[PDB]
C-alpha cells in the first residue's frame, strides 16, 4: 500500500476545510448513473485532480469529481466516476476514497453499478438489490485489505457475511412497493471479475454455477473497505444486459448497450436513490 | 504495462525492414509442436534476442525464434517457443508479440498447445479444437488488457464469447474428415491455470465441474489480445495426458510424458496445420 | 523472486554454524498451536529478526522465532509464527523458510493451521487430516514457484497430486486410534483463499460446491515448495469454527473464536503431534 495513515488524514482535513459540508452518506455512482449528482442542492464540486492524494483519473474521459450537497434531506458526498482495477489501479487506490469518507464522518455507503444478468429471471432494465457477493479477485490475493492492518480503521480479520445491511434492503423493497412499479425489485448475489474484456459462454456458465446473479468489475473492494471501517452498506445493480450463455446466439455484450440501458433507466434510479435517502437513519 | 505504443511500432518496423516477408497468418507453436517450422519455404529466422523490445527468453533452453516463410501457400510468421506467465513474465510481455504481428499486417492467429485431459472421453494423442475457454487468471486481474486502453489497438471492453472463429472450426472438422483418421477430432473448452506445478486431484475435480475439457498454462492471454486487435483466431490442444482424478491411481503428470506425446503426435499435427492453411481466407 | 540461490545457502550455513542441532523434521505451527514449542528438549531459540534474509515480521506482535530441539526423539526445527500472503508478503518470502530447511537437511515438513469448517459433518474442536488441497491463489498466478526454476531445488513442473504422504496419514489415523478419542479423526480437502477478511455466505457455498472441507489462508504455498524440494509432507487443520452458510444465522466468524478454540484444543494437538513424531521414518 502506498498510503500511510497521515495521507488519508490530510486528504480528509483538506476537504473538511474547503467545504462547509459534513456528509453522513457517501454515494458511489456506477456506470451511467452519474446523473444522481444533479438532484443535490447546495452542490459543491471538487475535481479529483485537485484533491490531495486522490488517484489521478488517467484517461477514461478525464471526468472525475467529488460532489458534496444535500440529497432529499441527507448530507451526501458523491463520487461521479469510480476507479476500476482493470484500469491498472491497485486496490488500495481504488478504495482510497472510502477511507477518506470514513474520516469525513460518513457512516453509510451506497454503491451502485451496472452488471450483466446471470440469473435467467432477470431482464434488461431490472434493478437487483445486492444481498451478497462473491469476491473472485479476493480469493487470489486481490483484496483491498492486503498488507499491514491499521487498528485505527478496523480489525485484521473483518467479517463479510453481514456486509449488506439487512435493514436497508427491507426498507428498500418497501420504497419500491410505495413507488409501485411494473417489474418487481430483484435481489441477489453480485460476483466481481476483474475484466476489462467480457466473459465467454463457458465463463458465464461458471459464474452461474457458482450461484451468482449479476456480474460486474467493481464494487466489492469498496464494500470490503467500508465494512472494515464500520460503515453501513447498501447497494444495487442495474442489469444492463443478459450475458450470453449459449453458443447459438449471435449477440455480443458491448459498452454501447450498457450505457444505452443506463440512459433509459436514468431517472428511474435517481428517484429510487433519492427517496431511499429518507430511509437511512442518522 | 512497460510498453508504449511506439515500442510495438518500432519492433514491427524493424522486422518489416529486415525481411521481405509480409505475413498474413501468425502461428504460435505450443509444447513439442515447434516442428511446424521445418515445413516453411523461404524460411527466414530471427532469434528473439535480436528483435528490439522482445522479452529476453531467460533460461528455458535459450531457444526462442521468430520464423517467417511460406506454409502451404500462406505467408506465415511462427513463434518457436512461447512466453508463459509461470516463468515470471507479466502478461503484457507474454502477449507483446501478438500486438507486433497485428502491426505487421497479420489478420489471423493460430494457437496450439499441449494440455491435460479433463474430459474422460479424451485419450492421449487426441486433438481438441478449442470452442471456448475459461480464463481463471483473468477473473482475478491477470488479464493482458489490464491498464489504460489504446484506441489504436481496440476498444476498452472487448467481447470474448465469439473468440474462436466458428467458420475455421468447421473448415477444420472438414480437413480432419478429408484426412480420414481413426480417432474423431475432439472439440471443447480450454481452461487456463497459471501453473507451473501440476493440478491436484481436488483441483482436477474443480476444473471438471466448471465445465473445462482440457487444461493448460498458456494461450488465453494471446487469444484475448488477438481478438482485441481484430485478428481471426483458431486453436487446438494436443491432449498429452489424462489428469489424475481419483486418489487410487499411482500415476503422476510429468513433463516427460507431455514431451513424449508431443513427439509421437509430431507429424500428425504438422500435416493438420499445413493443410488447414489453405482453408484460411485472405 | 528477490532471493538468489546463495541467499538460501547463506541463511542455512549461518544457522548450521550457530546451532549444534541438525533437524530432520520441520514443523510449522499454525494459529494458536505455537505451544508445541514447549515440549522440545535442548531447545535453542532464534528470533526471525536475527536470522539473515528472513522476512522481517512486520507487526503481528513482533513474535517470530525458529526453535530447534528434540521432540519425542526427533531432531525438530519449529516455526512459531508463520508468514501469510494477506500481510503483504510475496509468496517467495512466505515460503523462504521451507527452502532453508531443505538445505539444513530436513526431509519432512509438518504443517498445521486453524481453518473454518465447510463440511457440515465437522464440528468445532475437530481435527482434519489434509488429504488434498485446492490452491485458488495458484490458479491465478500466486504460486510460490512462479519465476525461473532452479534445478538445484527441483523440476520446472512438479506434480502435486501426491503432496500429502499417504503413509503418514495412515500412521496418523492409527495414532488417533491408540489415543482413543471421542470424536473420530476427520480427513479432507483444504482450500486456500488469500483473506484477510472472512468469507461471505455466497463464497462459503462456492467453496463447498468445489469440494473443499476446510478453509484457511495459508499452508498450500509451503506445501508446494516442500514437495518441489522432495520433502515428505503431512498436515492437518483444527476446525476452529463452522463457516456461516445460510443468511438466517446471526453469527459471524471472528479471530476471538479462532484463538479461543485454539486455546482449548491446545494440549490435544501437542500430544497428537508429539506422539506422531515417532511414526516418522528417518
Ligand atoms: O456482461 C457484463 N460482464 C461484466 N461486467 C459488466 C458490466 C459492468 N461494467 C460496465 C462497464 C462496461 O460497459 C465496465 O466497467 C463493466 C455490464 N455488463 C457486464
Ligand atoms: O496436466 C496438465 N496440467 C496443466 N498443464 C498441462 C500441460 C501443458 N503445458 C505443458 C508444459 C509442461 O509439461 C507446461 O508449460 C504446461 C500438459 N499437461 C498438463
Ligand atoms: O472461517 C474462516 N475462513 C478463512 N480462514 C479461517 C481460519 C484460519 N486463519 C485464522 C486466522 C484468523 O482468525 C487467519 O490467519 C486465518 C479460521 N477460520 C477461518
Amino acid at each position: 500500500n502506498g498510503y500511510t495513515y497521515e495521507d488519508y488524514k490530510n486528504t480528509a482535513e483538506w476537504l473538511l476545510s474547503h467545504t462547509k459540508h459534513r456528509p453522513q452518506v457517501a454515494i458511489i455512482c456506477g456506470s451511467g448513473l452519474g446523473g444522481l449528482t444533479d438532484k443535490l442542492t447546495q452542490a459543491q464540486i471538487f475535481d479529483y485532480s485537485e484533491i490531495p492524494n486522490f488517484p489521478r483519473s488517467t484517461v477514461p474521459g478525464h471526468a472525475g469529481r467529488l460532489v458534496f450537497g444535500f440529497l432529499n434531506g441527507r448530507a451526501c458526498v458523491m463520487m461521479q466516476g469510480r476507479f476500476h482495477m482493470y484500469e491498472g489501479y491497485p486496490l488500495w487506490k481504488v478504495t482510497f476514497p472510502v477511507r477518506v469518507f470514513h474520516l469525513l464522518g460518513v457512516d453509510t455507503l451506497v454503491v451502485t453499478n451496472a452488471a450483466g444478468g446471470l440469473n435467467p429471471k432477470f431482464e434488461v432494465g431490472d434493478i437487483m438489490l445486492i444481498r451478497d457477493h462473491i469476491n473472485l479477485p479476493g480469493f487470489s490475493g486481490q483484496n483491498p485489505l492486503r498488507g499491514p492492518n491499521d487498528e485505527r480503521f478496523g480489525d485484521r480479520f473483518p467479517a463479510m457475511s453481514d456486509a449488506y445491511d439487512r435493514t436497508m434492503r427491507q426498507r428498500a423493497l418497501s420504497t419500491w412497493k410505495q413507488m409501485g412499479e411494473q417489474r418487481e425489485l430483484q435481489e441477489g448475489t453480485y460476483v466481481m471479475v476483474a475484466g476489462p474484456s467480457f466473459e465467454t459462454v463457458a465463463e458465464c456458465r461458471v459464474l452461474q454455477k457458482l450461484g451468482a446473479d449479476a456480474v460486474g468489475m467493481s464494487t466489492v473492494p469498496e464494500v470490503i473497505v467500508a465494512r472494515h471501517c464500520g460503515l453501513r452498506v447498501f447497494g444495487f445493480s442495474l442489469i444492463t444486459n443478459k450475458v450470453i450463455m449459449d453458443y447459438e446466439s449471435l449477440e455480443k455484450a458491448n459498452d454501447e448497450e450498457v450505457l444505452a440501458a443506463g440512459k433509459q433507466a436514468a431517472q428511474k434510479l435517481e428517484q429510487f436513490v433519492s427517496i431511499l435517502m429518507a430511509s437511512i437513519p442518522l
